[PDB]
C-alpha cells in the first residue's frame, strides 16, 4: 500500500545494519520488500516497499 520508514505504535523507527533484516521485518509485516537505509534524518532504518496501513511509518513529531 504505502512506501516509508516502518515504525511502531509510538513513531520510532527501526535501527539497522544490514538489508537482509529489514526485508523479514517489512515482509513480515505483509511488505513487498525491505532494505536498510543508512542516511535518513534518524540514523540507519529500515525503510519498506508497499507496506498497508494497519502498519506505522514514521511521521514528523517526536518518537516516545
Amino acid at each position: 500500500g504505502e512506501d516509508g520508514y516502518i515504525a511502531d505504535g509510538d513513531n520510532c523507527t527501526y535501527i539497522c545494519t544490514f538489508n537482509n533484516y529489514c526485508h523479514a521485518l517489512c515482509t513480515d509485516k505483509k511488505g513487498d520488500s525491505g532494505a536498510c537505509d543508512w542516511w535518513v534524518p534518524y540514523g540507519v532504518v529500515c525503510w519498506c516497499e508497499d507496506l498497508p496501513t494497519p502498519v506505522p511509518i514514521r511521521g514528523s513529531g517526536k518518537c516516545r
